[PDB]
C-alpha cells in the first residue's frame, strides 16, 4: 500500500551535533584550506551569497582578502555588473565570482563577466534540477570549456549528479532553508538541509566535485555541521549581511541599528509577482573581518574538539549523534540571564 | 498484549516537504486543472467551505469565476438557499454547490436546490462514518440517480469505502484539522491531515472516486502537500474568510481590518449546547481573485519544482519527506525581521 | 550493552488522538455508565480529587447528584470528616468517598469513616507501590473484609498488581500528571500518563479491577483517551477546582475571578518540608452541574464518533493514532483571534 | 551508502523519566552516600564547579559541611589558591579540591596545591579527550602516584576509557550542557548529558572508577537521572550561583536580586578571543544549606519511588521510559497560576 509517498525522514542543523574525539590538533593550529571547485581552492571555507543586499565589489574585496570568495550579484547592468568584477580582480589579484541565473538571453552577460576576467560563474536558480538549467550549463560549458561553473540548486542524489552530468565544476545545494525564503511555505517543497548536504554529496564525491551548502547557517556551528555532512564550503548570505562592508546604509530604528537584507525571490528584489522570499533587515554587524574571525573561531574549536586536522578529515571522517529539542534546548544558553552578548551568540 | 491499541503514527502539514525533481515544466505552464467529482471538473483544484461566514452567491460566484466552485452554506431558508443557488447559475453558467447536512427533514431543502439547478450536492457532517450519514446518502442517491453527491466527513480508508458503497460521487475528508475546530479537544478523536487524506485516496483511488481534503490549509504550500497526499482538490474556510466577497463587514480593531469567521459548531452558527467550533476574527483579505492568484501561484512553483506537469501527476507521483521540528523552523523565515509583508506569507 | 536502562517509549495526552469509526451512537443515546469499583456503578465516569481546595461535603453532593461521587479530603479533624461523610449521606442517599492517605495510626480515621457511612476509602499515597502503602491496605482488608478500598497510586503493571494482591477493590493510577504537581521535576520519577492507565488496566482487567485515571485530565477530550487507554472512570482536580461548590471563596485579581488550587504536597497544605506540589490560583468556573454538562458533552461526543455505545466499548475497543507536536498544534484552535471564549475550551 | 555518519541518537534530562518500583525505601532514610573518585567518599553526590562565580573557600567549607566537595577555581594567583585550599582544610578537616587546567607550565601551582593539602586535583579542560590533556594526566600521575585526579571533560566511551589508561581516579563527563555554555552552537560539538555519563559509565564501571556527571543540572530531579544513568556524584555551577557563599556581591536589578554568574569559557572570565560561555546573572538563591537541603530532598523521594536503598541501587538498578515533549510538558506544573513559589521550583 504505502500511499503516503515518504521517501525518508530528513535532518537539520538542530537535529544533529558532532561527536568529540580523539585529537592532536590544536584550535590555531587547524587547516581551514579548502576548495571551491575542483580547480579553485580558498583559504577557508566560506563563500557570499550573489544577493543585493550582501555581496559587490566592497564585500568580495573584504572576503577575498580574508580567504573566501564573493559573488557579484545580477541585480545591475552588465556594465556595472562586469566593472565590479574588474574592481575585485585589480584589487590584489583577488578572486571573485559572479552570478547570472539560468534565464535564456544571458549569454552577453556571460561574455562581459568572462572578458572582465572572473573565476567562477554561477549560474543560479532556484530550481538547478530544471531542464532550462541543466541546458543553459551545457551550453556554457561547450562555449567556454575552461570556465568554472558552478550550478545550482539542487537538494537531493539525482539533481547533483544531472547538474554533474551537464558540466558543472561544483553543486550548490539548498532548496528553502535561507533565513529570508519562504519557499517551502509556499510551495511545499524543500529538503531539510544536513540531508540535501549529505545526499549530493554522496554523489559528487564519486566524480571529485566539491559541494557548496547554500543557506540555514545562523551559528558557526552550522558550518562544522555543513563541513561534516559533506559540504567543502558554505555560502551565506545572512550572516554576512549587515557588515560594513554589505551594500547600503545603516538604518536605525527603536534603539538599534540595522542594515536590509532581502531575498531575491521577494517582490522588491524582483522589481501579479507570486514572491518565494521577504524584505527585512538584520542587525548591523561591524567589519566582515571581525565576523569572520569569530565564525571561523568555531570552525577552529571543532577541528579541535573533533580531531580534524583539515577541511577533508571534518567532511569525511567526524561523526553526528542525532538529538531531541530537549537536546537542541541544552545545546543553547539556558536557565541564566545573559548581561553581556558573545559576539558569536548574538541573540536579541 | 499491546495494551494501548496504537493502530499507527499519522501525520499533518508540517511533519512533511515535498522533494524537487526533473522538470521540464514552468510554473506558468503548470495545467492547474482538476476533478471535484467523477462528474465534475474544476480549472483549479479549489472549493470554498459551506459556512456562513465564508460562502453565499457572491463569493461562490467570484470562485466560479477564477475556476472553483463555492458551496452555499445552510444556515439561511430554503427559499434563500435556493435563490442563492439560483444566483449563481444565472451570473454567466457558472457551477455551484449547497450544503444540507445530515439529519432527517432535508428532502424538501434537497428538492428546492436540485430545482434551483445546483450542480452538487454535499450531504456533510462532522461524522460521515455515522450510519444515519451513510442512509441519507442511499435515500438521496436512490431518490436522484443522476446527481452528483460530495459526502463527508471522514478520516480513514474504511469511511471512504463505506461513503463510495452508500453512493457518493466525491469523499470529502478531514476530521478536527480546521482552523476554528476544537473537535479533536473537546472529543479526543481526530486523524492528522496528510494522513487522513491518504488512507482515504487508497480506497477512493480504486474506484475513480476524487477525494476533497477539507480543513488545515493555511498556506499555499499546504495546498500541494494534501494533493501530493492523495487530494484532487481542497476544501478552505480561514484561507477565504475575510476576503471581500465573503459574508460580513469588515470590523476595525486596534488599527486592523477583520472580519467575523466562526466554526459551523459554534453557539453561535448553532443559534444546552457543547460546541465542538469557536467565534473568532481573522484579517481583511481583500478581493478573492488576488488571493487565490497567490495560492494557485505556489502550486504552480510546486508543480515546476516537482515537474508536475498536471495536477494528477503531483496526486500520484511526488514524493514526500518526513521532517523534524527543527526542519519546520528552518523552512519558515527565520533569523530576519521582516519589514514588509508578502502577500502570500501574512503571519502578523 | 544497553548502558541506558531505557524500559520502553511512554505517552501521554497529547501524543495520541482516537480514530473515528462506523458508528450508530448519537452522542444524546450514549451510555455513560460505568464502574468506580467492582461494586460500585456511577452514572458519569467522574469523581473528585481528594484535595482541600476542590472536595468537602458541598462539591461532593453536587457531584453525586450528577452522577459521580466526591472524595472528602483528610486535612481537617476525624470529626469534621466524619461530619462531611455523614452530611452527603444524608442528602438523599449519595454515594460518598474519602481519604485517609497510608501513614500508621490513621485507624481511627478509618473506624469513624465506616461509622460515618462512607461507601468507599481512599488510601492514597504519592506512591502506592510502596511496602508501607501496601501493608496499610492488607490490615485495612483484614478489619473491614466488605469495605471498598481504592489504593493507589502507581503507574506500572507490577504496582496495580501489587495493589490488587493487596485487597484493593480499584487501583488508581498516576505518578506525577497532576496540574499542580512537581513530583516528576523535583524527583525525576513519573510515567507518561496514557501509558500508565494502560499498563496498570492491562492487569487490572484480569481480575475485573477498574482502574482510575487521577491527574493530568485538562480538556475533556482528555477524559475520552485516559478511558480508551483502559480507565473505567477519571479523577480531577484542576478540572472542578474554581467552581462554586469547590472549597474557599472566590479572589479577584486584575479583572478575574479566581480560587484557590493547590497540591496536598504543597507547603500550605502540608501546614523544613520539601514540597511536590504547588499553591496557585484557577479561574472561577461557576457551578460544578454546567462543567460536568460540557464534559460529558466532549464525551458523549467522542462516543458518536468511536461508535462507542457504552464506556466499556471506548474502554476495551476504541483505537488511537500517535500524532507528532504539529498534529497536535492542528488539533487545537489556529490561525484565528477567538472573539468569544466558549464554556468547553477556555485557554486565556 | 550512509553517507550522513550518524553514530545514534543521543537524550538528555527532559527525553527520559524514571519508573517508581516496590520500596521498603523511606525519603528521610535513604543512604545518600556515594563516591567522587576510587579513594574519596562523600556523604552526598554533589560537587561544585571550578568557577570563579561558582567556589571559592567559603563556599568549599560550607559544602564540605553539608557531605560535598568545592573546587576551588584557578583564576587567581598559584599563592591565593593554595591560601584558599589551606584554608578550607583547617576550617575542620574539611576536604577540598582544586583545579588546574591542562596547559604546560601548571607544575609549580600543582605543587603548591599538593603542598597545601588539596585532596584532589582536577586537571579539567574543554577538551578530556585531547592528547595534550591525556599527556599533561600522565605526567602528574607519574609524578604524583598517590595524588587523586579527576581528569576531563569527556563524552563517549573512548574518552573516558582514554582518561582511565592514563591515570585518572574519576572521569569528569559533560560537552557542552552547561547553563552558561555555548560550545555546542559555537563549534557544532556535543552529547546530550544522560547518553554521555551512560557511555562513560559503560567503561569506568569496568574499572570501578566513578564518573562525575558535570554541566546542565537545572532541578533536583536532574541530579536523580543524572545517577541513574552511571554518574556516582554530579557537579553543578548554575545550581549553586547566586548563593551567598558564592563569590561576589548580590545585585539589584528592576526588583529582583541577582550574582553574576559566568562561563569560565567566557571574555570576562579569560581576561581575539573566540569565546565558548556568557556572562550573566543569576537569581540570589541565599545560603547553600537550605539549597542542598532541598535538592537532597528531591533525591530521597526519588530514592524513595524508585526503592532505591542507596546511591549505588539509583546508580545500577532503576529505570528509564523515553518521554515526547508532551510528555515533559504534563511532567512540569501547567493549566494552573503559580501563586508562591516552591523553594525547589524557581522558574520566575
Ligand atoms: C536564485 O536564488 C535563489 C536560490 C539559489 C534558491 C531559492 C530562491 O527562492 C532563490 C531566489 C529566486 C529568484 C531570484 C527567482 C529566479 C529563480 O526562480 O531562479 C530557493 O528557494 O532555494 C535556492
Ligand atoms: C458539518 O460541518 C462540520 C464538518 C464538515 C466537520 C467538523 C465539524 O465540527 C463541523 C460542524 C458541526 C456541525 C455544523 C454540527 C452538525 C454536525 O455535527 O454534523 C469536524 O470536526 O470535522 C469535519
Ligand atoms: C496523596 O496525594 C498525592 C498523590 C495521589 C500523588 C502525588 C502527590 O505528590 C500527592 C501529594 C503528596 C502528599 C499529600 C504527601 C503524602 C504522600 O507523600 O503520600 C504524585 O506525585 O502522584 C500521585
Ligand atoms: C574547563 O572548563 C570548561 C569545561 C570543563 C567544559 C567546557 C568549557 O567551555 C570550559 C571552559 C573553557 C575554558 C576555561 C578554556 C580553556 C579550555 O578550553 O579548556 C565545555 O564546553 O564542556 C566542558
Ligand atoms: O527570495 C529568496 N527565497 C528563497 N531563497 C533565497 C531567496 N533569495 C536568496 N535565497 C537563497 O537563500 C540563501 C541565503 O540564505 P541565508 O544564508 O540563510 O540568509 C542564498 O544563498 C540563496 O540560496
Ligand atoms: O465548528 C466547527 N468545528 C469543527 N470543524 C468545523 C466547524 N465548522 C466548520 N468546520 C470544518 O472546518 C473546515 C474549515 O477549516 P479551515 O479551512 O482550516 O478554516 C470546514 O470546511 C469544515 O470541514
Ligand atoms: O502536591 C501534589 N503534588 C503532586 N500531585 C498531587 C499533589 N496534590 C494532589 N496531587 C495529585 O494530582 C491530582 C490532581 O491532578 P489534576 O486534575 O491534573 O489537577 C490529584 O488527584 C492527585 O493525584
Ligand atoms: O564558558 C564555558 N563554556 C562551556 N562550559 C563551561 C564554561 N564554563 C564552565 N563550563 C562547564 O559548565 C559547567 C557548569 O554547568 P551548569 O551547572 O549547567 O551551570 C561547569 O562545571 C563546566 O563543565
Ligand atoms: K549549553
Ligand atoms: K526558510
Ligand atoms: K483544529
Ligand atoms: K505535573
Amino acid at each position: 500500500m504505502h500511499m503516503l509517498r515518504i521517501a525518508k525522514e530528513a535532518l537539520t542543523f538542530d537535529d544533529v551535533l558532532l561527536v568529540p574525539a580523539h585529537s592532536t590538533v590544536l584550535p590555531n593550529t587547524a587547516d581551514l584550506r579548502t576548495r571551491l571547485t575542483k580547480n579553485i581552492a580558498l583559504n577557508i571555507p566560506m563563500v557570499s551569497a550573489s544577493m543585493d543586499t550582501v555581496t559587490e565589489a566592497r564585500l568580495a574585496i573584504a572576503l577575498a582578502q580574508e580567504g573566501g570568495i564573493g559573488f557579484i550579484h545580477k541585480n545591475m547592468s552588465i556594465e556595472q555588473q562586469a566593472a565590479q568584477v574588474h574592481q575585485v580582480k585589480i584589487s590584489g589579484g583577488l578572486r571573485v565570482g559572479a552570478a547570472v541565473g539560468a534565464a535564456p538571453g544571458n549569454e552577453e552577460r556571460v561574455k562581459a563577466l568572462v572578458e572582465a576576467g572572473v573565476d567562477v560563474l554561477l549560474i543560479d536558480s532556484s530550481h538547478g534540477h530544471s531542464e532550462g538549467v541543466l541546458q543553459r550549463i551545457r551550453e556554457t560549458r561547450a562555449a567556454y570549456p575552461h570556465l568554472e561553473i558552478i550550478g545550482g540548486n539542487v537538494a537531493t542524489a539525482e539533481g547533483a549528479r544531472a547538474l554533474i552530468e551537464a558540466g558543472v565544476s561544483a553543486v550548490k545545494v539548498g532548496i528553502g532553508p535561507g533565513s529570508i525564503c519562504t519557499t517551502r511555505i509556499v510551495t511545499g517543497v524543500g529538503v531539510p538541509q544536513i540531508t540535501a548536504i549529505a545526499d549530493a554529496a554522496g554523489v559528487a564525491n564519486e566524480y571529485g566535485i566539491p559541494v557548496i551548502a547554500d543557506g540555514g547557517i545562523r551559528f558557526s556551528g552550522d558550518i562544522s555541521k555543513a563541513i561534516a555532512a559533506g559540504a567543502s564550503c558554505v555560502m551565506v548570505g545572512s550572516m554576512f549581511a549587515g557588515t560594513e562592508e554589505a551594500p547600503g546604509e545603516v538604518i536605525l530604528y527603536q534603539g538599534r541599528s540595522y542594515k536590509a537584507y532581502r531575498g531575491m525571490g521577494s517582490l522588491g528584489a524582483m522589481s501579479k509577482l507570486v514572491p518565494e522570499g521577504i524584505e527585512g533587515r538584520i542587525a548591523y554587524k561591524g567589519h566582515l573581518k571581525e565576523i569572520i574571525h569569530q565564525q571561523m573561531g568555531g570552525l577552529r574549536s571543532c577541528m579541535g574538539l573533533t580531531g580534524s586536522a583539515t577541511v577533508e578529515d571534518l567532511r569525511t571522517k567526524a561523526q553526528f549523534v542525532r538529538i531531541s529539542g530537549a537536546g537542541m534546548k541544552e545545546s543553547h544558553v539556558h536557565d541564566v540571564q545573559i548581561t553581556k552578548e558573545a559576539p558569536n551568540y548574538r541573540l536579541g
